[PDB]
């Protein structure tokens, strides 16, 4: 276990490019962490985004956030580069700023600030 709850992480989940996230409790199983159906260390995060989600994600696709200039590093992981659709840059710029922001404050302050209200439909 690398991360712990209001931990600032980037997050590579399904056909999105890394984004920031703040690793948190799961609201129905009450753990941030878990070992997944095919024996693998999973994490949940939520995505700082205008459009709140969140998901487990496998601990290989979870990176430590230390800066929003980190992200040049994790593509690094002729030079060939993705172009950035525009809506998705968008997106991640609003998310960049949040991680930003908490980035600026204690891991008890991130907890406070950002942990999602999940009402049941
Ligand atoms: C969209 C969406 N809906 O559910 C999930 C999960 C996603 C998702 N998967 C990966 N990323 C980066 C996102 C995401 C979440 C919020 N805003 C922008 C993008």
């Amino acid at each position: 276990v690398k991360f712990q709850v209001g931990d600032l992480v980037w997050s590579k989940v399904g056909t999105y490019p890394w984004w920031p996230c703040m690793v948190s409790s799961d609201p129905q199983l009450e753990v941030h962490t878990k070992i997944n159906t095919r024996g693998a260390r999973e994490y949940h995060v939520q995505f700082f985004s205008n459009q709140p989600e969140r998901a487990w994600v496998h601990e290989k696709r979870v990176r430590e956030y230390k800066g929003h200039k980190q992200y040049e590093e994790l593509l690094a992981e002729q030079k060939i580069r993705k172009p950035r659709p525009q809506r998705e840059r968008a997106q991640w710029d609003i998310g960049i700023a949040h991680a930003e922001k908490a980035l600026k404050m204690t891991r008890e302050e991130r907890i406070e600030q950002y942990t999602f209200i999940y009402i049941d439909k």
